[PDB]
């Protein structure tokens, strides 16, 4: 029943042709949007049927980043309230297309505000170390530079997908001086790092931060040197389920993403490659979290969950049936 | 004025076609041996003049690993003694060809011992994490595997030169099961690690270990989980000058080992690739150093030095002048 | 003036014939019920007298666990609200038997949900270590095991009262495999422990956990090996006066509980036996607290306090004239 | 255009003839009150124009302590409300003279409460170490002394302004025994210290304490010995802008407060005296903050902010324009 | 072939009728004496047989404390030196009864001097906490008290064998005031402890201390509150094979020592009792070791090893054919 | 019997008119020298009598720095050997005058060598933080600068004697840029410090360093930031007695050295000033010790004691009788 452009967004999400917790969330919301502008269902209850089907597909692309499930919870939720009210086919159609834009928009805005708030923590002459490719982190960095602050960013490689290359090339485009190094070099240059700025895919109620593999290692050595570790993440990066005791699943991706298939098939079969895409960073190695609602201590993650998600506790996923 | 096989061996030490602190030291010894065998100098003074130019060449290949200079000192020091003692042309030649053989032979026996001694610390059912590629480290693991001890080794990729592919392929051939992960997975799988066994290129009098880049990071999180970190290294890995306040220098290799020339030239001028080949591990993160002389705590490195190189302090390099 | 039952439930609390913060709080609530239930007051102003009397009697049984003065407050606070409004004799006898019914019921509920939230934190294969005997702790593990999760619990003896035996047997009844070990062995077996789950008798606003003696020791070594420490406690375990700066009193039980008097008489005058009933575990050694309201970081204890005990603070204990 | 007693009070805040975050805030409030009482403006707009110039003067005395701007915001914010509400000349005057009195009066009551609450944490026989001179800190100690609690206070010299001589002379007058030592003795006598009680000038949303220079050092070694570090500070010591990512600036006072002009001029040009008046204490070294609203963990500072200054974020300074 | 006495001293070691590393080592030496003393061998090659037999019998009593195979080595090593030289029947019977006399004597001496050196570390007024029952520990405290130093010792019960009772009583005999507390209370009373003195059963080359179960826990919390941890041990407590990489075996005593079989039979099949007799205390938790050769940092254990056991290593246990 | 110039050196030592562990040691040796050049005793046994009397006087000037007792042990010892041989009056007279010079000379030399060895650890562009006034530390610093290295030194004030002023003015004379700050500022500027270099008065066998008050605090925060702490101290700064369990006494000086008498007599008598002149820094906060015999890990302090003082163990002070 699901349109084709929806199956495409979903595929590009599990192949990481489209990646990054914030972008995936928007693309998810943009999937639903397209499903509503291109739906053929002639009846409303059937339209609502397709949406729930398109939502389940999106949800199942990649597990770890809650941004995806949250974006789904935003659009699908309003769509549900509208449905259980008496939304006529063309009415729900708009409510969804609307709620879809609304989200894709507050995301764009949330990044600017995270940029403004975190950029005040960056001091002139500061050297920043980061990991992976985070729009949020980059926002904090890019904004600081534009305020006239003189910085230099140490970009870690970020294997196995070489995400450091995106950060390096992007950051260099804004004019900012970059220093690219291998992951293992993180503790070697930590002594000359002033601040550490990274993003997040999911943040647990107790302050734990799940981010691209290797983040935990960087935060560990960062604490050891007394360097700040600021995580730049929107409020939709926080995991509501987490507060119910729910454990956030660390996605395991395909091995040929680490060692190319044509080279891997050459290897002795008693050698096995494990490719975890994220890891967990303890709240004590995190000094602050920069959200579009202010700087907050890790442990204050429970406050964000209560005020923005007093919804998820009561029901199932607005796309279940 | 020196033999071709000497300049070509020197060359491989620089291109790293020949690597590993131990193998480089032994290759160094072997070069002096070839220079003594193929030398066509009809006069002893001329000959000795030829040995010093070959030792001066080998010495200036790569700086970090003391194993190299110590192998040179071992051979050259005996040569000086004899030469000063008015040695014949053939006599001196003999002294050198025997000092080389002797070193190379002891180096190999040292690997065997470090193996037995280290292996007694690996218990049946142990999951061992390693880094880079170390003949010494592998000895400990191969030996344990051959006493019937069922173990599993987690091999970290070790960028930028993919040294982990070496260790994995090698350890596998002995049957040992291998788990291959990216360096950034170090802390993620550190909770399921029982023993950490790594090698070294140079060890300071205070017990500081200079090993492949990323070693210190693994060691950092290892202490964090109360997992023993054991460094398998021969006595000639200890740095004698260190005791005179000299710092070990960290080799900075070409940027194109991280990012290939083809693609690097593509990057904007404001991006810089830094490539340290080693890092330092404080002595408190090192539980024990396994040497052919037996196990010792990091802080005892001074005892090893005062013993072996008790005169490698004032006597200027025996290949100087 | 008080009924017989009240006086003896108070006595069974004082000698631990009935123990365990939770069970103690209900026993106390039940007691107040029996007073209002079996009373013979022939006036109301008199009834409310022999209520503040039986409340204050119970309050003075043991001091560490707030669960007791908290349950007490819950029933009395409703009686006082009623009474001071013009409660008829029989109106009040109902208000009370009711409030006592709900707390007892609510308590039984709370354990169910804590069990459910906590179990989601226990992964299949996990070796859990516990201490003392706590219904909240047991509930989390018991729930996990019935979910299909194959676990194995290390139970610590917990002297002087051998409370560990009450835990081992019970967990054993449920078919859960157990490893019984002496308190002292906590650090020796922490290396093989995955999670540590323990109850609580009182939790402070800053998140400090007051639990059976020896708890802070286990928490300490767990942080050392980076093993999650999860305290399971109902909201009525949180101390409200702890916010106005009060300190939790640590009960000092009779020495003959450690050394049987038959023997203690044999001992010299200069040997003194001190029997702390509990100890204090800092918030930094507690990763999360499992309540019937969800999982929270130890520093969010203030949220639970403000939320459940906002009223209590400005008023005096309702059982005080 | 503003009153003399305003410029002279502003002056003392700069010469530190009037110091202490609390006293400065109250003196600030008092100045606005005098400006309202002595103002001779016959027109309201003129009057309001006069109040803003006096608030702009007071604000630019010393930067670090937010108490000052918060006292200004308290008075000025009410003034703006009324003024915008078309207040009379006498009406506005009235609004201001009452906002000042009100603040000054609450500040004093806040000191009393912080006293009772903090004192409950000091036990009989306690040896308390302090730093600098804090009315808030002293309240906690004077109160404990007056509940019969026999205590001893170790007063640290607190250079460069010898603020410790103040605390010592003051605490002594209440009878309390005092041990006076140099700041550098902090760790030496820290082993015999039971409680650390210090004040503060500003507290960040993450619970970072900005207090007199040397505070962080004492706090560092305090954690090292497992000695509680308690910061006694009023709610208006918490920094609202902090939540928007703004860093608190550390005032750099004249070099001649460290080394006198007479002797300083003697020193060679290549010597520089740096004089930070404050330093930062991470939130993990702070056990609890004692406020008039009760005790709270460092990480809860955000709750205090969201409460008190819930609108002190967007509303530009009420004395701007 | 062995005498009766030897077999029963071995039996009393196996059931701890005789325990305590030191006492065990002498009992073992005495035994060898009784063998050579009460033997009836009518040949020498036969004598030396029934010596290696009674030595190997004793060696196989308990494994943790090296003091046993160390005492054994001391007597046998002298016999073997003699014998293999051409020892007459009676010559050897003397060599032995002699070597056994000296070790026993030397041991008694060693405690005296350890007591003397250690007491100089105990200041008047000091509250010392101890664990288990150790003659070396008791000697240091007993000496201190007789020097005039007014001390007060906190004795930990030390389950499962209640060994603390043996300590409390003894220290009490000497007039030393004692505070008896349950193992679990270690952290609760560490705040009032000045020094911690405990014995040892084996000490490794890197300085790790193997002592009664629960020792590593006390050491851990002591470092936490920065309280000196002093291990008192004679040179024969240091493990020599620990240098060739061997690991100290931790004895696993019978479960009925924790739970009386009368009861243990009542317990379900899925409850298993594990009884570790010792645990391992890392060198970083040991500040100093008191030996009859002076005070040394835990990392100097290698000095003591090389100095007293240089010979032993290249040879096989002298009691092995 | 003692000459007058001896009573003067001694007085200038207890009034610190002459201070610094290294200088005091030399002045002590120079006292004995003068006592020998100006002695009137006509007989040798009487001369030897006066020397022992002059030595006891010197020994009793100031307690903490072993440099004093060691210098005494050097001159007085040779003088004793000479005496018990048959030294004639004019012979012992020279032996002493000789041994006196010898020491005063090797001290001057030992400082140069400490300068050379430690200066190799200082890197160009490095910022050095120090404490008090240490010739040894200054040697390491001054030498580095002269080797052309670009440094900047952060000189802490060092109360109560304002010793920082000597370091500042001296270091500025060599041309080196200095930054003078109060003690409390130590943790504030530790973030921008690259190396920490301080001297020592006494070093215990286990690596503990006793130095000017406040040193321990600086080392603590130095460890916390991962900055090196190098202690520059001659081998005569090591405490031999220490190895015998001996505790090094922390001198307590007169209060009017902290607060001028004319101002102190004004103070309330229930205020008491404590003036400890040194404190103890743990071996774990010390990375290396630079001695005239090489760089050594703290824990290697026992090696220095054995090789340079195998004398003190056997006898009393060479000036007792
Ligand atoms: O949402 P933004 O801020 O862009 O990036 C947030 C995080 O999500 C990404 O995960 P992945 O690359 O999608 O697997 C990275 O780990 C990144 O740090
Ligand atoms: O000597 P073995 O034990 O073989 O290995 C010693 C160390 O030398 C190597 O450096 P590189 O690869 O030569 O640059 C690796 O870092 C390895 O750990
Ligand atoms: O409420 P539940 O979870 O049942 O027990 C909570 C705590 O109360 C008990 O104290 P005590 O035995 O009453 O002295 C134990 O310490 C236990 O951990
Ligand atoms: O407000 P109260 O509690 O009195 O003291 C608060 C803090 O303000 C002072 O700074 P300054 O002396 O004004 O520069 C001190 O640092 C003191 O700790
Ligand atoms: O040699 P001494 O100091 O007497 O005792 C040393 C150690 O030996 C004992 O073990 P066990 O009781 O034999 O199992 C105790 O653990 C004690 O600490
Ligand atoms: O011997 P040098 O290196 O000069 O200084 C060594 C140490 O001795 C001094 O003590 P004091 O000033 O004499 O009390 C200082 O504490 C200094 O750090
Ligand atoms: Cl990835
Ligand atoms: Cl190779
Ligand atoms: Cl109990
Ligand atoms: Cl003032
Ligand atoms: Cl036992
Ligand atoms: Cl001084
Ligand atoms: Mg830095
Ligand atoms: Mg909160
Ligand atoms: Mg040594």
């Amino acid at each position: 029943a699901v349109v084709k452009e929806v199956l495409e967004i979903a595929e590009k999400i599990k192949n990481m042709e489209i990646r990054g917790a914030g972008k995936i969330a928007r693309s998810a919301a943009y999937a639903l949007q397209l499903q509503a502008e291109k739906s053929k269902a002639t009846n409303v209850d059937e339209f609502w049927k397709e949406m729930k089907q398109a939502a389940k597909i999106l949800f199942e692309t990649r597990p770890t980043a809650v941004s995806l499930p949250n974006a789904l919870r935003y659009v699908m939720h309003r769509g549900k309230i509208a449905y259980s009210s008496g939304a006529d086919l063309e009415q729900l159609r708009f409510v969804i297309i609307n709620a879809a834009k609304e989200f894709i928009h507050n995301s764009e805005k949330a990044l600017e505000r995270i940029g403004e708030f975190g950029a005040k923590r960056i001091e002139d002459g500061d050297v920043i170390m980061t990991h992976s490719h985070s729009k949020a982190a980059i926002s904090v960095m890019k904004t600081a530079w534009e305020q006239g602050k003189d910085i230099k960013v140490i970009v870690t490689e970020t294997r196995p997908k070489w995400q450091g290359k995106i950060t390096a090339k992007e950051l260099a485009s804004y004019g900012i001086p970059v220093i690219y190094v291998v992951d293992s070099a993180a503790r070697h240059y930590m002594k000359m790092t002033d601040k550490v700025v990274m993003g997040a895919d999911s943040i647990t109620v107790n302050g734990a931060v799940i981010n691209k593999i290797g983040t935990a290692l960087i935060a560990l050595t960062a604490k050891e040197h007394r360097v700040w570790t600021m995580i730049a993440a929107e409020t939709y990066k926080f995991h509501p389920e987490t507060m119910l005791g729910q454990l956030v699943e660390i996605e395991m991706r395909d091995p040929t993403e680490v060692i190319p298939e044509d080279e891997l098939k050459t290897w002795p079969k008693n050698i096995e490659v494990w490719n975890p895409a994220f890891d967990v960073t303890p709240p004590e190695y995190v000094d602050v979290i920069i959200t579009e609602r202010g700087i907050i201590p890790p442990y204050a993650a429970i406050d964000i969950l209560r005020e923005e998600f007093g919804w998820a506790l009561k029901y199932t996923e607005p796309w279940e049936d």
